[PDB]
């Protein structure tokens, strides 16, 4: 298991702010033979953003399309994707099945259509504070990997995330001992339904307000394989939660 950091910029950047911003990321020396680093700029970025970072650096985009091309207007298919050699999607995340109504059904079929595509894919999912005081973080969490877990054939190629929807852009961080129970019990589904070794071989990331000063203890959970990050990624001080990974 290679380490795994993301930077999710989310509707964030001007021009001006992510060559400001990959400048300061290219300075950190790190070998990505040993660590995966993705970012993931807005769309309309990613040629910008591709074109300033050095190649140590993966990138993807923030979403895709659960249909393929035609008459979708607005969304980027993975076939699209696949043409501009986009590395990474990120699927699942909690403000899209927020504000858009993304379902597992739609998560499902994201997936398959990435994996068809050959798009490597950063899924996440996650309990609200409801369920999680309701008691149902676990049967929530497998509700949600269930959804999908069935459609990965090549365990490095998909990334799981672990992101409880209490602890995005809140500061309200899960602590190390709470995101690994999580991650032991995502590991384990995996383990049923596609087996030890391929369980073994799969990151598992935590996100939900990661910063410079929480991720080394995070990271050093036996089953938390590195994050998604999502506000401490705009800052120039991001590198420092690579360097946790390193």
């Amino acid at each position: 298991r290679k380490y795994f950091v993301a930077a999710n910029w989310k509707c964030n950047g001007t021009l001006e702010s992510i060559k400001s911003l990959t400048n300061s990321f290219n300075n950190l020396d790190f070998d990505p033979s040993k660590l995966d680093v993705v970012v993931f700029p807005v769309s309309v970025h990613y040629d910008h953003t591709r074109k300033l970072l050095q190649s140590k650096f993966s990138t993807g985009i923030q979403n895709v399309s659960k249909f393929g091309n035609g008459s979708y207007t607005g969304e980027v298919s993975a076939e699209i994707a696949k043409d501009l050699n986009i590395e990474y999607v990120i699927i699942g995340h909690f403000e899209r099945r927020k504000y858009f109504h993304e379902t597992d059904e739609d998560v499902r079929e994201k997936l398959q259509a990435s994996l068809k595509n050959n798009l490597k894919a950063v899924v996440s999912f996650g309990e609200s504070l409801e369920q999680r005081e309701q008691n149902k973080t676990i049967e929530v969490i497998t509700k949600q990997v269930k959804a999908f877990v069935d459609l990965i054939d090549n365990f490095d190629n998909v990334i799981l995330v672990y992101e409880p929807l209490w602890a995005i852009g809140t500061g309200k961080t899960a602590t190390p001992e709470q995101a690994q129970l999580v991650h032991k019990e995502i590991r384990k589904i995996v383990k049923d339904t596609c087996g030890e070794k391929q369980a073994n071989q799969i990151r598992i990331l935590y996100g939900g307000s990661v910063n410079t000063e929480n991720c080394s203890s995070l990271i050093q959970q036996e089953d938390i394989d590195g994050f998604l990050v999502g506000n401490a990624s705009l800052k120039e001080s991001f590198v420092d939660i690579i360097k946790s990974a390193m």
